[PDB]
């Protein structure tokens, strides 16, 4: 599922846009699911999901998170946030897409597109792909080990912005 983003269009039906939001956590054996924060896996049971996207958006959302299976094995399973779900509505707002991810601790640079702000067209359900690997001119950025804290591994909040027309 995706979390509703209502926008306020004009400070009735009329005066309310309802955007869609999802992050996207993908495993090593290809198990998807979606967050709702930082720390909360999305389970919806019945008529559709009751969680505000605006509490994903104005958080750090971590770029590891354990995997909720148990596997047979002594080692973590993490899941890597590997996209972002954007429904844009058809009305009079931009949403715009700053996506910016830090790999590790500070000193870790940040990584973004090549074009850092993205005006998402009107009346589309789009899927921005997030890197696989990170890596700078030092090496790679590897994956979380063992005692690791992830909250070091993040897509800064703010990666996306409504903008009313």
């Amino acid at each position: 599922y995706l979390m509703p983003w209502d926008i306020v269009i004009r400070t009735r039906r009329d005066d309310i846009a309802r955007a869609f939001v999802g992050f996207e956590y993908e495993d090593s054996r290809g198990r998807r699911f979606m967050c709702s924060g930082p720390d909360k896996v999305m389970k919806v049971m019945g008529s559709g999901p009751k969680e505000s996207a605006l509490k994903a958006l104005n958080s750090d959302m971590p770029l590891y998170i354990l995997s909720s299976s148990q596997g047979r094995g002594l080692k973590p399973h993490y899941a890597q946030l590997m996209r972002l779900f954007v429904v844009v509505p058809d009305a009079p707002l931009q949403i715009i897409l700053m996506p910016q991810v830090q790999p590790g601790p500070p000193p870790c640079p940040v990584f973004y597109p090549e074009k850092q702000e993205i005006t998402l067209p009107p009346d589309g359900l789009w899927v921005l792909r997030f890197p696989y690997a990170y890596v700078t001119e030092r090496g790679p950025c590897f994956p979380p080990k063992e005692n690791v804290q992830l909250m070091s591994y993040k897509v800064l909040r703010g990666v996306l912005k409504a903008v009313t027309q």
